[PDB]
């Protein structure tokens, strides 16, 4: 029996997930997408949506729909493969969704709406069991980062938990690598050079809540405060309060960077540290740390389904000559694709711990 | 009298028709600007979203906030040349808009919610003599166009008014020019190259009513329907379904260009059209209608006063050679800041209409 | 016997051609590329050119480098799929390069610096036997379009011939139907939306041949003449007079658009046309006239390898109700992609004839 | 009484430099322009150039072209405010350039091609005196830095001198007032985000001696090492060999930000660092180094004259709370304008310790 899954939210992440998904074959084997929900029932148009992708090209699987049943006005029912996706209607509560009716045990909550505990909550009341927030989440929700520290998920405890941030999920990777084989962080500040998103604005708008953030995305630099490097606190508690850092929106549509500047806890050098990343993305790191030695720019990360890619050349390129305890690391990641695989792997873990919980 | 005008929405269109406004030198001289009416009341912000323009640079005044009375918390009134501008809480229902309390008897309709001309009809139980919708209307609402068909204001008849689109200001001048210097138009398929605009999407997202306006602006050229030529036969009633177009829309937040391919209805030349177009210019079109025979490219019209700038080597260079009927035309417009200026025409010259109709 | 290719240039058009050959799985079995010829010997840098692309991604094929004798200095040998290929020098005059000896009959000129016939005839006396120009030719060197006119290829008067522009390839196949299913073509007058290309500035440069064209390429919309729609008069002789454009040269990077404007030779409809340009399509024009009836952007296209995608929505929805003669046309192209595989096309059909003749 | 100048290689940097000449003021009157030079001598072209500017707008003063002679085929000299500047023709090599003959002692050295110092001396033997690199120099040339270093000028030993890069123009102010407030450098690492510039491409292309650099530039982040870091270190001697960095091309045209991470060499906070970039801009760093505590993003800082424009709220918002020696400073500049008013200032510096030191 597969993972019955329901996506709350169809658009970049809610449909990178679903791409992520099938492209792994795990669509009708490992997990059954029961439903996905957005503003209509409107297949077609969801089937437009999956279809064309202006970043990551046009889907090579097929997407055609159909009806749930005859009694219906318009097809409310995506196929792919086979198999069959309910369509259904956005709430604005939780509750109000039909987990339950639809036998949904899995919902992946990606309306960017629900990311407090409480609010998230919700979903268990329709009937679900669990909830992967695929963003930062307030209210105490356990965060869980795939390959730092998703072996902390205890089935009995954890149901509605945050699967953090795209920028997160690069970064804490490098830092579990410096803390777990003795480099240490003393202190740390970052910056991501970050690709726009859907929040942003295409000419200067409203926003009075990041007034940066209003002004026009693609032909601006627009710094921004970010709770990402902060973030890493909670998934490595010892580097609590020593981490932080901030963004600079840039004009690229996909494909960000992580600009690490830390003290060391001993001594060391940017060789040995180059040495101990490609070391980690070979073993413990495998599929969420990977590393280049190219000269590579942004698109060149498009579709890589790695939390973080280590720059070598970068990085080594551009340290201090002999420096016993203050670098830079530069790592790379597609902020929508690498992040949506995530969330799917961390499904995965969770009902691989909740089947084994059960005896 | 300077006339009491207030504006609503004070988003973008509304802001630029402000700052227009000012750049004609009008504000407490020809032009009581009295309110301005929106979500925020925060001056404060006002002031920063009028100071600071991605694409217009600096505003040519200062810009300060005051407060409205000592009791209010945050500032409540932009300053401008000494000039107290009072932000209001925009309201459900332009029926229930102060506008009476206030003074202001023309109204600025910004807001694209109250396109119907019965529902901005609403400003006028709440105070208000005229409405100005600064975009196309419906509902029978007399459409204007400035050194078109501006004279069929007629004062005692329309009070809700429209003053079409940018496209179709740009076009109409054109078409007008065409028409009144006896060249004719048999047929016309206009192409508008044009800017992307705050209804479009930085990343792929949902849009029902335009799939193809839903995806990512700065990355794509993204074909849509447009009215633009066919509004121009409700100013020019003798090209009533002679005329229609189409836009693609592409990644430069501001600026936009007419490509007209035409049929006229006797034998002519395009050498005879473009000395036609300039005579215009400089003469019944001065102001409305410019040309240039430079080399030109769209950041040169930034902040260009005038509704349409005919492009004399584009179109004399593009033609059949010894062609009599068959026409390309070229001409440019800052889709952004003609506009705004036009808006501000329109509502002087009602203005002087109304007064001349009762004095 | 596959045939033995020389590539002339190892630019980014003489890439992609190669990478097309490649794609259709023609490289060792149906073509041997025994060598390319560029300012450039280094190999390394070209397979990381050939490895990694902007708009078209990674490149599915494994290139390797080597040697051709250990005594060269560095790698002046690729290696794709186990093929190897030779990196020789570029030199003033076609006929020092030695096709002969290295036994290539047919040579595909990308650089551009031999579009003359009788410059680019410099290379039968270096050996080769057949040429084939990626870009339009003068000094009467035979023009043929894929689909068009490719059967006016006469193996024993053309040994020089031109596969003409990306632009002309978008647009001949559209003319060649509108002749060949009695429509005609009376006038028309053609504008490309055209992605910015190499020839471009980064930042306001110097272009002393194109003043618009030395402007910022993604910050702004640049007219330029073009010889596209001219040059239909080449290969569908009947049009010679009767067709011009321009292109509006626009910020994204590959992919570019036909807008047609036309008057036919007989009374017509969209409609009629609509369905001629689909039957075509699926007929005689397979492969190289496409035609879609989705809500499509720029970046759906993006790796089309067909000459002309024909936008059926766009068109019938932006022509005017009820006409029977002045239409619009609307197509699409891969600028880079589609053009590609034609010149691959080109050489195929030259060497099938090139065999038939001889025998 | 007025400088001798001539403005060698009038690209994009000479005639911004020129402009900047202009917008001060002191055309005629202080600085007489006596010829520019770029490759050809279209003063028509050189006329259009300088009127239009896709970045920094429409300039503000008049131009026209005149003949020197009537033996030439076109105009070679531009008029701004009355004054008569020649446009010579280019030579390969500095030194067959006739300065001497043209009676030109200040020379500004803005090819980009002769940036070693005993190439660039060939300006002197042509007959020129002083030289003034606009960009960083090998060879041994002196660097000088407005606001950091600029009095060490020596009238007798330094003749061709280099005014730093743009990047390290916006960072040494901000390590000068580091150093020179006691909070000391221990290491420093420095990230810029940097626009596009005239060196990089539209569309993938060939780039030797720089591989990421070659990839599309308005669709890339584009990292890159950079000198600037350290050259601060021969321009602040106390520096050297404790600061480098690094940069990453994005995908705007003009405007760079300096992301600075350093460890001060006693205890201190972001407080007083704020305090004493603020004080400093405020006095002795006042026109070289500004200051901003508004919500803005880079197009704001378009036409900025200081070299360096301190980011307050995005320094004080993305520092570590409590930390006493380990920062983040945020600092803006207009890579083209800031610089370009610099080169001006550099040589009015000069030419008062020219003539009353050797004088
Ligand atoms: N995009 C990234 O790079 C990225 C990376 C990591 C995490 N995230 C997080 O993922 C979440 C989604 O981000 P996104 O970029 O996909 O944004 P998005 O806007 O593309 O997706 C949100 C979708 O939710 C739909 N929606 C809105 N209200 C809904 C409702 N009530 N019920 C169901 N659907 C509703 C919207 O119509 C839209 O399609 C956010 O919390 C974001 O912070 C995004």
């Amino acid at each position: 029996m597969p993972i019955k899954v329901g996506i709350n939210g169809f658009g970049r992440i809610g449909r990178m997930v679903f791409q992520a998904l099938c492209e792994d074959g795990l669509l009708g084997t490992e997990i059954d997408v029961v439903a996905v929900v957005d503003m209509n029932t409107d297949a077609e148009y969801f089937a437009y949506q999956m279809r064309y992708d202006t970043v990551h090209g046009k889907f090579k699987y097929e997407v055609t729909t159909t009806k749930s049943s005859p009694s219906v006005a318009k097809d409310d029912t995506l196929v792919v493969n086979g198999h069959r996706i309910l369509c259904v209607k956005a709430q604005r509560n939780p509750a109000d969704l039909p987990w339950g009716k639809l036998g949904v045990e899995y919902v992946i909550e990606s309306t960017g709406l629900f990311t407090a505990k409480a609010a998230a909550e919700g979903h268990l009341r329709g009937g679900a069991r669990k909830v992967v927030i695929s963003a930062p989440a307030s209210g105490g929700a356990k965060t869980l980062v795939m390959g730092v520290n998703h072996h902390e998920y205890n089935p009995s405890e954890h149901h509605v938990v945050s699967n953090a941030s795209c920028t997160t999920n690069c970064l804490a990777p490098i830092v579990h690598v410096l803390v777990k084989e003795g480099f240490g962080v003393q202190t740390g500040l970052m910056t991501t050079i970050h690709s726009y998103t859907a929040t942003q604005k295409t000419v200067d708008g409203v926003s009075v809540k990041d007034w940066r953030g209003g002004r026009a995305a693609a032909v601006n630099i627009i710094p921004s405060t970010t709770g990402a490097a902060k973030a890493v606190g909670m998934v490595i508690p010892s580097t609590q309060g020593k981490l932080t850092g901030m963004s600079f929106r840039v004009p690229t549509p996909d494909v960000s960077v992580v600009d690490l500047t830390f003290t060391a806890a001993r001594d060391t050098s940017i060789q040995e540290i180059d040495a101990a990343l490609k070391r980690a993305s070979k073993t413990y790191m495998k599929g969420i740390l990977g590393y280049t030695d190219e000269e590579l720019v942004s698109a060149d990360f498009i579709n890589d389904n790695r939390s973080s890619i280590y720059d070598s050349k970068a990085t080594l390129q551009n340290n201090l000559p002999k420096e016993r305890r203050f670098f830079k690391i530069v790592s790379w990641y597609d902020n929508e694709w690498g992040y949506s695989h995530r969330v799917v792997d961390l499904v995965r873990h969770m009902a691989s711990k909740d089947r084994s919980a059960r005896l």
